């Protein structure tokens, strides 16, 4: 009823490689809210702006017991370098095989260059304590986004 997106059951048990060398799974986050934001490329202007915006709001997400994960298909080492340079205090998922991206249907196609070109569309989701995807943002506008996600989380919580 409250879900806006249905994920395959296996999605919740995918091993997600994090910055810092550990793995997580979505099921491991049971019992608390989770914000998952997908972005196209480490260390680019929009992605850096978005990450810094979420980072600045961490205490507000903490107040709500929520955790955040950023996701792109960059490597663990790329993510480590990005986190260290920017001072991020939340993890980044190295979704190199785009398994998590496909589950959330964020790999979108565009007819460009006389080709069918597939890429990550900037998108964010709110996962309830019982693992339901209860809100989505697609084709994200970075300006104001993290603030809007926080407001929606508060409203839902
Ligand atoms: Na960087
Ligand atoms: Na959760
Ligand atoms: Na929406």
């Amino acid at each position: 009823t409250d879900a806006v997106l249905e994920l395959p059951a296996a999605t919740f048990d995918l091993p997600l490689s994090l910055s810092g060398g550990t793995q997580t799974t979505l099921r491991a986050h049971a019992g608390h809210w989770l914000v998952i934001y997908f972005y196209p490329k480490d260390s680019t202007p929009g992605c850096t702006t978005e990450g810094l915006d979420f980072n600045a709001l961490l205490p507000e997400f903490d107040k709500a017991g929520a955790k955040i994960l950023g996701v792109s298909r960059d490597s663990v080492k790329s993510h480590d370098n990005f986190c260290a340079k920017q001072g991020f205090a939340f993890p980044l998922v190295s979704d190199g095989d785009e398994a998590l991206c496909r589950a959330f249907d964020v790999i979108k196609e565009k007819n460009m260059y006389g080709k069918q070109v597939l890429g990550i569309e900037r998108s964010t989701f709110l996962l309830s304590p019982e693992g339901q995807v209860v809100q989505a943002w697609r084709k994200v506008k970075v300006a104001g986004h993290a603030d809007a996600v926080l407001a929606a989380l508060k409203a839902h919580a």
